[PDB]
Formats: C-alpha cells, structure tokens, sequence
C-alpha cells in the first residue's frame, strides 16, 4: 500500500526511547499477560511510540503520563474484543469511578490499580488539566460498547460515531495536559470544525492499517466485541470493491482532509480568531494526524 | 482536474461525422427548439459523437438508430429539469405506450411522433432486438422522476438508484441492438456482476464532469426536476469535503472499478465461461466506459 503524497512532517518526542522503556517496563511488571508471546507482542506494538508521535511537543515531565494512559486503554481495547457489549460495558463502567478516584482499586486486579494510580499521579502533577481528560475518556469508553456497532452504518454516520470510538476528545484533552496548553472555552469553541475534520483523518488512517487485524478478530473473537466496524468495510460494501481497493480510495480522502485542515487553519488566521494558544493547538492536531500515520505504517500490531 | 491513469483506450465509430450530420439534421428539422442559441448549443453537445464513442463497433446501418434514441433522451433529460416530479412523470408516461406502438402520436407534437417513428423504424430493422430495449428505457424514464431523488441517500443507495437513472440496462440492450449481438438469457446472467460494476463507472464519471452544469441547474431551474442528485454531492456531504475534493476521490474509485472489470472478465475467461458473444459484449462495455470519459472530458455540454 503506497501512501499518496502528504505535506505533513511527522514528529516524535525526543525522549521516546527512555520513556518507552520506562512505561513498557512498568506494564510488564504489573499487567497480567496470558503468555510470553503476548508479552513480546505488547512490546512489539510500541504503545509509547505512538504516544510520542501523537504528542511530540509534550513537556518532558508529562509525556510519560500520556504514554501510560494510551497503553492501558490499548490493552483494554483488545480485551473488550472477547466480551459481549454488556460484559464490555460492565468492565469499563467499573473503571470509571476508579478513574475519578472516588473508589479505591482492588489491588489484586492489575487494571484497577494501574488505572487508579495513574489518574492519582496525573492529578498530583496538574489537577485542573487532568480532570479535563476524565469526561472525554469516559465518552470514549462508553462508545466502545455502543449498540450502534451492531447496526448498519453509512460513511457519514460511522465517522460521527467513530469520533467517540477513536477518542478524539480524549486525545485533545490529553495533548493539552501533556503540553500544559490551556485554552479558554471561547478558543475551544472556535476550532470545533478543525477538530471534527482531524477526527476523520485519525479514524480512517487507523481503519486502513488496522483492517487485517480487525478482519481476523471478527472471525475469531466475540460475536459482539469483535464486530467489524470500520470505514474500509463500509466503503468496500457501498462501492462494491475489495477492502484493498477501499483502502486506496480512503487514503486519497485522508489527503483531502489534510488539505481542509490547512484551509481551516488559514481561515482562522485570516479572520481575527488566531491566538498563540490556538496556533499551538492546531499545530498539535497536525502532529496527531501525521504521527498516527507514521506509527500505523510501521507498528507490528498491524503488520502481524 | 487531472484524471488518474487508465489502461482503457477509447474508440470511436468510423462514421461519426456523417451520422452526426444526419441525426443532428433530423432533430434540427423536427424538434421544437426555442431559439437559435439553443440549436447551436444542441449541436455543440455532440450527442451523436458520444453515441459513436459508446458503441464504436456498432453495425454501419444501425448506429444511426442508437444516435437518434440517445439524442431524444438527452433532449428530454434537459426538459425534465424545468418540471416538477409530477409533470415530469406525466410527460414520460405519455411516451411509453407510444414507444411500444400501442398508441398513435399527436403529429403536431414533435416528441410524440419522433419517438413513435424511431421505435417503429427500429422494429422494422430488427423486431426482436428492438423490443428488448423497451422496458430498460421505461425503467430509466421512471427513475428520472422518482421521488427518491429528493430524499437522503448514502453512496451505495445512490449508485443502485443511479443504475436506472443512467440507463445502464437500456445502454446494454442498445449496444447489443446496434451491433446485432444476440446473447442467451444464461449468457446475460453470467455478466450481471460485470454490468453492475460498469454502471457505477459510467455514473460517477458523468457525475464528475457534469457537476458544474448540474450545480447551476439546481440553482436556476425547477427545485424538483433540477434537484442536485449526484455522487459528487453525496460523497462531499458524507466526508465533509468540497465538491472538488469529492471529484478527486471519486476518480480514484472509478479506476478501482476499471481494475475490477478486468478482474471479473479475467475470471470469466479462466472458468471457460467467456463465449465469443460474451467476449464481444464485455469489450463493448469497456468502450462505453472509456468512450463516456473521453466525451465527458471534451463536450461543450459540460464545459460551458
Ligand atoms: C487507545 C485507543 C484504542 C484509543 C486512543 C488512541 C488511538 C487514537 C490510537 C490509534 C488507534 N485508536 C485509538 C483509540
Ligand atoms: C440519455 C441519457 C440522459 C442517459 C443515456 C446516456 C448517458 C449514459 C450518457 C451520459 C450522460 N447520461 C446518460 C443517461
Ligand atoms: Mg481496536
Ligand atoms: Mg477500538
Ligand atoms: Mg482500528
Ligand atoms: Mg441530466
Ligand atoms: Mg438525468
Ligand atoms: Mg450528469
């Protein structure tokens, strides 16, 4: 699959090597893997590497928080594929009061105390910004087991749903936390169209590279949890082409979304609405798009 | 607008110029054009040229029949844009028993006697092959004023409707008539998938090039008859991109349909199911797709 030309230059956080070893090492000690093969596959995924590609301008003392969060969510994301929608919902809902810190974790259950200790440490570093990630994460978690996954969706309906299932808002709040980048409610409101456009890029780029993984999952995992829910399958179905043909077409659309990102950013500046914070923000969103693509093209999670 | 590479090479019927003058001349003599500007625009469209590009291997004494049919359908196609769905339906339904030869035409009304004389002349030349064009034409006519045009559609839903509105079936029966290519019901059943694939190509290629014409029509003509119903609008709405962005993506999809055409034809041959008639037929479909693109690229109908 040859990617069409992009003007975006992907950037990686300079501390990616040490943070990856730190965070991978943490999960290897605490997380319950089924076997040595799974432990190797975990490291092979490079979960801290995505994070460092998503937020390359995160503060040096905050990047590890982001790596820990995306890592545990990735691990949960895989676990949910072997559960029903009901079981998956129960699993996630239990982690929500724990994430808030309102309920103590069962220290014998790794996922419970990993989540608790993480959010506690994040609030310890920056309480105000850590709290602003809470609701976006919960929105993402509840989307993962949404019944709409078991209903037919057009491309438009899917992308609207997938903004939550891909965790667009959490990525936004996580990015701001990691950068210590604060925005007023007025600034946040102004870039909503830019956010929605970015979400489609992230979602479809992931759909493109994770298709083989998710096709296999749909044939082997739970009938509900492993369900095939992706723009690749939808376009292939609607246009009556192969999945690989759908990928090539979708990749072209992703480049159009990149063009639209630049247009919207230019218009924000052409109008009076550009601020230093917003400039850093929309630039950060570009890194998410290019970083997500670079990681997707190289991670063993999708190629194996 | 840069067309992505294609391996389909267009062919034109050798007698295109002489038949154009004959068919253009007939309509200029009989059809009720409002003024000289409309008569010039009519000639500028090249309705016989597209027909000769659609069926370049039509028999020398049958190509004019195809040119007449497509020309009169094109003329009605524009007429319908100033009518409501109701008026458009009543207009078309009147012509249907006339086309069958069951109802005599009003000789003071050009469209009625032109359509009557056409079908009578076609039945005289080849009774059986002419009759097999009737219902496909009627299916197309009724799709033109279908109220599904004014209702929400996804890409898949549009394409399945478009197959009727683009007259894929009538074109196939017209091609067979023009070439004297007779196929058994079983043979035709073998290439159903190939027909469906070809329909999408013809539809979207037309949508891409005729968008500006149809955008203008939607803003100037009847809100119903001139309604903007096209893949360019649908995809742009689904993916939240501009029409120009949608065009570029759709053009890539068109090339995927070309690849699929070659795949399906290759499979048909390998299974020992490609009869000499079927070989001529599927080649004929390729001429339709390539011929449609060449004409769309150059006709003044879409450029002015
Ligand atoms: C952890 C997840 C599965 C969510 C957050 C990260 C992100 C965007 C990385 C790419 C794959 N999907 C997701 C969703
Ligand atoms: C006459 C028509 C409007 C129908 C038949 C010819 C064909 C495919 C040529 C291209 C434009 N539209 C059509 C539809
Ligand atoms: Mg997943
Ligand atoms: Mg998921
Ligand atoms: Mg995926
Ligand atoms: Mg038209
Ligand atoms: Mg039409
Ligand atoms: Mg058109």
């Amino acid at each position: 699959l040859e990617p069409p030309p992009s003007t975006f230059q992907p950037l990686c956080h300079p501390l990616v090597e040490e943070v990856s070893k730190e965070v991978d090492g943490y999960f290897l000690q605490h997380w319950n893997f089924p076997n040595e093969k799974a432990r190797k596959k975990f490291v092979a995924a490079g979960f801290s590497r995505v994070t460092c590609l998503y937020f390359p301008k995160a503060l040096d003392d905050r990047i590890h928080f982001a790596c820990r969060l995306l890592t545990v969510l990735f691990l949960i994301d895989d676990l949910l594929e072997y559960m029903s929608f009901e079981e998956g919902s129960a699993y996630n809902e239990k982690l929500i009061p724990i994430s808030r810190g309102d309920v103590l974790p069962d220290r014998s259950i790794p996922v419970e105390y990993i989540i608790y200790d993480l959010w506690e440490s994040m609030r310890a570093h920056d309480r105000e910004m850590a709290d602003e990630i809470l609701e976006p994460v919960f929105l993402f978690m509840r989307a993962q087991t949404d019944r709409t996954r078991a209903r037919p969706m057009g491309l438009g309906g899917y992308l609207e749903y997938r903004e939550r299932d891909v965790g667009k808002e959490l990525l936004a709040a996580l990015m701001r936390f990691s950068m210590g980048l604060k925005l007023s409610p007025s600034e946040l409101q102004r870039v909503r169209e830019i956010d929605a456009n970015c979400s489609k890029h992230l979602s479809v780029v992931n759909d493109i590279y994770s298709y083989e993984k998710e096709l296999y999952t749909s044939k082997t995992a739970h009938s509900e949890g492993g369900i095939l829910c992706t723009s690749v399958q939808i376009l292939a179905q609607e246009a009556d082409v192969t999945a690989e043909a759908a990928k090539r077409v979708l990749f072209v659309m992703c480049r159009e979304w990149e063009l639209r990102h630049q247009l919207l950013v230019a218009r924000l500046s052409a109008e009076g609405l550009e601020t230093p914070g917003l400039a850093a923000y929309v630039e950060g969103l570009e890194y998410q798009m290019s970083g997500n693509e670079l990681w997707s093209q190289t991670t063993l999670r999708y190629s194996v």
